[PDB]
């Protein structure tokens, strides 16, 4: 009747930015004698929404708080709770309640808990533990054992202590979690065969890599190989065939490097090696990486989105202007 | 309905009758909900007790009412009462240009632009020339040029240093068979846009081919380059240098060119000499692997950008899809615009 008028009013202008006219209304609903309990706690339900999109989070946490032990309130208000202590990166609180949500027991969680775990970890690499950070990655792996990302940090970690053979393991777990994330792990991978004395194995690895078209990383790797090998000639030749096969800004800068450095010399390099210089810099220039969730793009590789909030959603761009 | 009125009386018992009704139908408004907003508004405008100034409130609400919902001609009613008001003339003027250009009323917007430029809008000078082009636009459908010139003069008049105005006299005069006259309008974006000097250079290559002034035409073309206006001089410029000169002497040009602009557009061009006279090797291998590829690359770059909401295009649009501005959108440039 009017309390349920009084609660959609309030979300009403919560939903069009005016959330302190929304913190109001229902903060006096919540607080009025008029009401049932029940009606109450829609009213602290909706209050502790209103805090969330103020960024008010002490508040809204106390509003859910006083809902978890409730039946028809706990899913939501272990779910905001879940948001907030993300949102203040309150890790250890966030793994907690998604715990709980997960001993609930909501399915998905387990993604989340994960990638908590590894902003654990992340606190102990520095600082260098290193076996806290490795337990706490062996627990988000436990979470969840699809993770791409607990495989990658627990290959830095393994390299840390100097074991190679362990990371190879953890990193080439990749393959089979998320193809698309392989191109991340091919510079510590190249590190740790080079370790294990298998230098030759690691050109067969980028050989089948290529041809899984993983991009211009493994490419340009096994070039510098395919030169340090068998000469500039058979290099140049390689580049040549992928270009054509994979055509990509940063293959076509490396193919002009081995033009330019077999022919000069005069006013054609002059202009070509401008030429060059300008694909460089618009390489270096252009995103490396790209939300597939919102298109929020970016230089470095963000696990958690800055834009849309999501979890392993942004990978390497692809395509010309790409990989 | 029920719900609204319940909505307006606990809203009224903290602000009164009159805000109650403004706020709640604009929140219905920006909700997309407009007839309800309409209707809530339309109430408040039916009580007897409402002060001028709050009449004139309610006007405002709508006005946005009507054109959340494109009923523009009712918008245009309630906004045409608030512009002999002075707290509202202005925004109300504002309110009513953008509907005439959404309902390419192009005469209606002139006269409301117009008002605001005297009223110390300057920058709807810009507008006022783009909207007599638009009308221009359609007396040349429709091959009443008399008509469209005659607009196109009006537009000037408006903004003298209007680029598309140049063009379009351009058009008109090449549609008279007028070549001379042409070239003496569509010299003028030299002057008034560097970055659309482009866009005229196939109009003045066929006014100067049916002038036979194939020598002031090179002059026109020095004249773009020296004022680095892209790559389309160069390359038009490259071919008059090896019909003229020969294909050395046409890629030690471009090779000059390339040296000091950069673009991928006159690199194509300075690969289609070397593959023009290299043989087999790793020379066909190479070579043709690169030139073919940037060839993909420029043909699937988009061509403009809009420099105030960087919108991007494969055509020339003189009012940008996106942010709505006049005269934004212009040619890129690096590679391989420049
Ligand atoms: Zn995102
Ligand atoms: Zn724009």
């Amino acid at each position: 009747g009017t309390v349920e008028a009084h609660l959609t009013l309030g979300n009403l202008f919560r939903s069009r930015g005016e959330v302190d006219r929304a913190i109001r209304i229902h903060q006096t609903l919540m607080e009025s004698a008029s009401l049932t309990y029940e009606q109450r706690l829609l009213a602290i339900q909706q209050l502790g929404r209103d805090y969330m999109a103020a960024g008010l989070y002490d508040r809204a946490e106390d509003m859910f708080n006083q809902l978890t032990d409730e039946t028809d309130f706990r899913i939501g208000a272990l779910q905001q709770l879940l948001q907030i202590y993300q949102a203040t990166s309150e890790w250890q609180k966030a793994i907690d309640v998604a715990e709980r949500l997960v001993k609930l027991g909501k399915d998905k969680q387990r993604v989340e808990i994960a990638h908590f775990y590894c902003e654990l970890a992340l606190q102990h690499m520095a600082s260098d533990d290193l076996d806290r950070a490795m337990t706490l990655l062996k627990k988000g792996a436990a979470a969840d054992k699809n993770s791409a990302r607990v495989s990658i940090m627990m290959g830095r970690v393994f390299m840390a202590k100097g074991e190679y053979a362990k990371a190879v393991e953890s990193l080439q777990r990749v393959i089979s979690q998320d193809r698309e994330l392989v191109s991340e792990t091919l510079e510590m991978l190249q590190t740790c065969y080079q370790q294990l004395g298998k230098t030759a194995e690691w050109a067969e690895f980028l050989q089948r890599a290529v041809e899984e078209n993983t991009g211009a990383d493994a490419e340009l790797m096994l070039a510098d190989i395919i030169e340090a090998r068998d000469g500039s000639e058979a290099a140049q030749v390689y580049i040549t065939r992928q270009l054509q096969r994979h055509p990509t800004m940063r293959v076509f800068h490396k193919l002009m490097d081995y033009h330019l450095n077999e022919a000069e010399e005069g006013r054609a390099k002059e202009s070509l090696m401008v030429l060059r210089d300008m694909v460089g810099e618009k390489v270096r220039s252009k995103p490396r990486y790209r939300c597939q969730k919102c298109g929020f793009t970016a230089y470095t590789l963000y696990w958690h989105c800055p834009s849309c909030r999501a979890w392993s959603t942004i990978k390497p761009i692809r395509g010309l202007d790409g990989l």
